[PDB]
C-alpha cells in the first residue's frame, strides 16, 4: 500500500522522504517527536555546508518545510515493531499498523547513560543529557560535563553562557573532539578540565545534586567535588529496539546495511545514525538518506 | 608538508575542505576557476535539505564563505598531474608543484558531447551545454534541448522563461528525470515532446544554427525542424585525465573507491561526481566529501 514508509524525521529521514516524495512515491514519514530529531538538542551547528551558522532548531524547520508540499504524508507514530512479509511489510506503532512495500529506517541514536549510583535519582534535578534543553537551570552554577567528544565539548563551550564554569572530565589525557572545538575549549576561560577521570557517584541531598565522585584510571585517586549539574554525553546507543528480531542488527544493535543502505531484508533499508558506522555527522545522514530513497525507488520499481 | 591537497572546490571539494580544516590539517583548496563547480551552472535548487529553492550560485557562495575563515588556503590551480612517491604526494598544476601527505580528488564531471556535424562548428551561436549561461541569447526562439534525465527536464524547464516553445527530444518513449520534473514539463505549456529521437546533424549558416535533423529509432524516419538554439544535456564524463595512469578509474574513466571514498593508492581520496557511481547529488557529494575528511584525518595521524 504505502510505496515507502520512513520512520525517524531527523535530517537523514526528512532528506529521504523529501527524494521519495520527487519521485512521485507514496510517501509516509512517521516521527514520534518533533521533527528533527537530534538537531533540535544542538544549539549552533556550523559545520552543514550551505550555513555559516545555524541554531539546531532553525536547521531542523527549514529542512521539514518543503515536506508537506511535496505530498510526503507526515504522522504521529511511535514504531514498535516491523514484520516482513515477503512482498509487503507491515509497521505497527502504538495504535496503528500501516502495510508498505519498502522502509527506510531513520530512527539515529540516543544518550549512553554512566549507571552510576545518583544519576538515576537525580534525573530531573541536577542530572541532564542535553544542554540546549536544561542549561538555563543552572544560571551561575558550576557545570560539571562528562565525556571526550565532540558532544561533550562542544555543549560544555555553549554551557558557559550560563554556568560560573564549566569543567570538563574525561577518562584520558587527550580529547576526541575535533581540533578546532578542543582548541576553542582550551582558550576559553570559563572551561575547567578534569583528565584521566571517570565518574563514579553522584552525590547529593533530598531535593538536588551537590557532588560527584570520580577516580583516576591512571592512579585510582579518588576526589569529591561540589558541582550543581552534570551533563553526560559518553556517546551512543542506536535506538532500534523495533527490529531487534529482524536480524539486521549487530551485537551492539546498530542496523547493519551495504553501501546502497540495504539490510538483508530487501526493500528494508536504514539511514543515518541508526546505522553501524562510525562518522555521525547531518552531512552523511543527509547523503545516507538520499542514497536510501533513490534505491528504495529502485527496488519498488521492480517489485 | 601539506596535510591534505583537495583538487576541486565544488559541494564536494568545499564540505573536504570544511571537515580537514575544522580538524586543523593544513588544508590545501585548489580549483581551477569559480568556487561551486556544477552548481554554479544550475539555475534553481530544490532539493538541497535546507533550502526550500536557492540559485546555484548563491549556494555556491555559502558553501565558500566559511572556508578562508576556517583557516582553508585557498588556491587558483588546474591540475595536470599527480604522482605517488609513497609516504608523500606530489599535485602538478600548470604553473606549480605540491607537496601532501594525502589527497582527496574532488573535480566531478563534465557534459557528454553528441559528435554530430554542426556540433562543434556552432559552439558559439547555437549549441550550448548550459542554459543558465546561455539562456538569454536565445530569447523568442524555438529551443531544443536533447536528453532525458534530470538536467535536460530541468534545463527545458528554466528555459521556459527565454524561448517562444522549448522541446526536448529523448532517444526513448520515457524520461529518465524524477516524476516530480517530469510531471511540471508535461503540464507546462511552452514545453514540447520529440519521442524516441536522436539529433543526427545540426545545421546552419555561416553565422548560426537553423535547423536540426533527427532520426527515429523505431523507425528510422529521419525530420528536419527549424531551431534557434540547441542545449545537450546527454549524459556526463569524469574530469580525471590527471589520474588516468595512477591505475585508479574504470574504463569510463571514473575513479574507483570503497565505501570511505578510497581509491588503490593509500592517501588518495575521491568524492562526489568523479567517482564511479549511480547517484550524482549535492547531497551525496557532500556525504562524500565529509566520509573522505574524516578519512583522510585517520590516515594523516596514523602515517
Ligand atoms: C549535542 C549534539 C550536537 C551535534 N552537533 C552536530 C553538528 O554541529 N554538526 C553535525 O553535522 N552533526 C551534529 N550532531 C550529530 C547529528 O545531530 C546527527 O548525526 C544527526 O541528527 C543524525 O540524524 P538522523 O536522522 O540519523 O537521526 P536523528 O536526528 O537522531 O533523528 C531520529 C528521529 O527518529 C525518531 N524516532 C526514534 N525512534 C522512533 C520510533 N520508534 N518511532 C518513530 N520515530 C522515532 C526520533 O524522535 C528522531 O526525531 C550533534 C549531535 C548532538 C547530540
Ligand atoms: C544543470 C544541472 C542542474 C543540477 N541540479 C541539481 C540539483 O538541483 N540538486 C542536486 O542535488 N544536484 C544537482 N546537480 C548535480 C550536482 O550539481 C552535482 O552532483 C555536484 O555539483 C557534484 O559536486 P562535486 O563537487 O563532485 O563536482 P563539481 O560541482 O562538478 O565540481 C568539480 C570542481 O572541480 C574543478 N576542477 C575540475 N578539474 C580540475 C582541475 N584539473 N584542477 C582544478 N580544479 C578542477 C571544476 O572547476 C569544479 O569547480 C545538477 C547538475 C547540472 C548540470
Ligand atoms: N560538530 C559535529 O559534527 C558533531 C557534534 C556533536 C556530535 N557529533 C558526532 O556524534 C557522534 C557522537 O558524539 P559523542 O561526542 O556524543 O560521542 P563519542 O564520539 O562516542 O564520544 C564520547 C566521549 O566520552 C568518552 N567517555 C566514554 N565514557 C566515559 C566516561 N565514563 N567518563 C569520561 N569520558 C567518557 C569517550 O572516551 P574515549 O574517547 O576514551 O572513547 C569519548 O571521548 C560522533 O560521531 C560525533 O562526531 C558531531
Ligand atoms: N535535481 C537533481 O537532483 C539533479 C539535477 C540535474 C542532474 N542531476 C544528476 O546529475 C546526473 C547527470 O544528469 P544528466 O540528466 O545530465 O545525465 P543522465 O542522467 O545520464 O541522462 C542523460 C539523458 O540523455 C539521454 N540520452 C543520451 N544520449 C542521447 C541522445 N543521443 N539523444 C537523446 N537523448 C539521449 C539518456 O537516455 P537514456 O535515459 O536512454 O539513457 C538520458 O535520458 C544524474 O545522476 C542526475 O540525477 C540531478
Amino acid at each position: 500500500k504505502y510505496d515507502v514508509v520512513i520512520i525517524g524525521s531527523g535530517p537523514a529521514g526528512m532528506t529521504a522522504a523529501m527524494y521519495t516524495a520527487r519521485s512521485e512515491m507514496k510517501t509516509l514519514l512517521l516521527e514520534r517527536g518533533v521533527p528533527g530529531g537530534q538537531m533540535n538538542n544542538t544549539a549552533e551547528i556550523e559545520n552543514y555546508p550551505g550555513y555559516e551558522t545555524i541554531m539546531g532548531p532553525e536547521l531542523s524547520m527549514k529542512m521539514a518545510e518543503p515536506l508537506e508540499g511535496l505530498g510526503v504524508e507526515n504522522a504521529y507514530g511511535f514504531v514498535t515493531g516491523i514484520e516482513d512479509h515477503g512482498d509487503y511489510k507491515k509497521i505497527i506503532t502504538e495504535d496503528d499498523e500501516f502495510i508498505t512495500k519498502s522502509i527506510i529506517i531513520a530512527t539515529g541514536a540516543n544518550h549512553r547513560k554512566l549507571e552510576i549510583p545518583g544519576e538515576e535519582e537525580y534525573g530531573a534535578r541536577g542530572v541532564s543529557y542535553c544542554a540546549v534543553c536544561d542549561g538555563a537551570f543552572f544560571r551561575n552554577q558550576e557545570i560539571l560535563v562528562i565525556g571526550g567528544g565532540d558532544s561533550a565539548v562542544e555543549e560544555a563551550l555553549y554551557l558557559t553562557r550560563f554556568g560560573q564554569s564549566v569543567t570538563i572530565m574525561h577518562r584520558r589525557d587527550k580529547l576526541r573532539a575535533q581540533e578546532i572545538i578542543q582548541q576553542r575549549a582550551f582558550k576559553e576561560e570559563k572551561i575547567n578540565f578534569i583528565w584521566d577521570s571517570v565518574p563514579m557517584e553522584i552525590k547529593g541531598d533530598d531535593k538536588k545534586i551537590q557532588s560527584v565522585v570520580y577516580k583516576n584510571v591512571k592512579t585510582g585517586e579518588v576526589t569529591e567535588k561540589a558541582f550543581g549539574g552534570i551533563f553526560i554525553y559518553v556517546g551512543l546507543d542506536p535506538v532500534a529496539e523495533f527490529v531487534s528480531d529482524l536480524g539486521i542488527t549487530d551485537e551492539a544493535g546498530w542496523i547493519i546495511t551495504d553501501d546502497h543502505m540495504r539490510t538483508n531484508i530487501p526493500g528494508i533499508f536504514a539511514v543515518g545514525d541508526v546505522r553501524q558506522k562510525d562518522f555521525r555527522q547531518i552531512t552523511t545522514a543527509v547523503g545516507d538518506g538520499a542514497q536510501a530513497a533513490q534505491e528504495a525507488y529502485k527496488f519498488v520499481v521492480e517489485l
